[PDB]
């Protein structure tokens, strides 16, 4: 039975570690998790933080710093926003944005034009317009209109919900799930899908100076349908954080299925 991360790291050269619910909750950071990651890096383990945030990595880094995460706890951050930019560049350039103002950072440097709904040829969803007060039901009519126009829907964050301190907040994935249920086409690159894992692997291989075999990479997370499924499908061992909120595993009705959860190891919290 593993008591702490240190009981596993002799067998791995790198870690792909979840952020929300494991390192911080959007309002405070978790000192034991930070310390465990620091100790792993001190023993030569490369740490990639891999998160479904729709923001590009520099915004996630800045937010972590504001929450007290020291830069010596990780080597690099790879986000769903980072890899979603490749989908955005590939799709139609006249885009209807669904998400908040800060999430417009995902378009920086891309050859795209943000347009009104009636003008759009594609949709990019980073989140809800005001995720502190809105729910997926508020989007039913809009999603129906977009689906009837056969617009492709890029989802920049596969999570259904995320924690924000004590609250649960709806994410872009909830709107993507509703769009798919209407019969609409969705395009997704974050966990559990392969593109974010390939980006994390490119990051490790560049940092370590050569190929890193999958048997030498440990995935860590609290989402069964994101972190666990994603690592397993990419061929990585996984450490499941069993005491997490599992916010990404909540359903669009706000229910969590307690039978959700094969991880090589389980830890109540990253310590
Ligand atoms: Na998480």
């Amino acid at each position: 039975l593993p008591e702490r991360l240190d009981d596993l790291t002799d067998r791995y050269d790198a870690i792909f570690c979840d952020v929300w619910g494991v390192v911080h909750n959007g309002e405070t950071s978790f000192a034991p998790a930070i310390a465990a990651l620091q100790r792993a890096r001190a023993k030569g383990v490369t740490i990639i933080l891999v998160t479904n945030s729709p923001r590009p990595h520099p915004g996630v880094v800045a937010q972590m710093s504001l929450l007290g995460v020291p830069e010596n706890a990780y080597d690099r951050v790879v986000t769903s926003g980072d890899v979603t930019r490749d989908l955005i560049a590939e799709g139609p350039r006249r885009i209807f944005h669904i998400g908040c103002e800060r999430e417009l950072a995902i378009y920086d440097g891309l050859d795209v034009e943000l347009v009104e709904e009636f003008e759009a040829a594609g949709v990019v969803c980073t989140g809800l317009y005001d995720d502190e007060v809105e729910t997926p039901e508020d989007y039913r009519e809009l999603l129906q209109r977009l689906r009837s126009r056969n617009l492709p829907f890029i989802c920049a964050n596969p999570d259904i919900m995320v924690e924000r301190g004590p609250r649960l907040i709806w994410c872009a994935g909830a709107l993507a799930r509703e769009y798919g249920q209407l019969g609409g086409r969705t395009l997704i690159a974050g966990k559990p899908h392969r593109p974010i894992y390939e980006a994390a692997l490119r990051a490790v291989e560049s940092i370590r100076g050569g190929s890193v075999d999958k048997s030498r990479i440990l995935g860590i997370g609290d989402g069964v349908l994101t972190d666990v499924k994603g690592a397993a499908d990419f061929g990585l061992d996984v450490l499941y954080i069993s005491g997490g909120v599992h916010a990404a595993d909540y359903a669009v009705n706000g229910d969590l299925d307690m039978a959700k959860m094969r991880p090589i190891a389980s830890l109540h919290a990253l310590v």
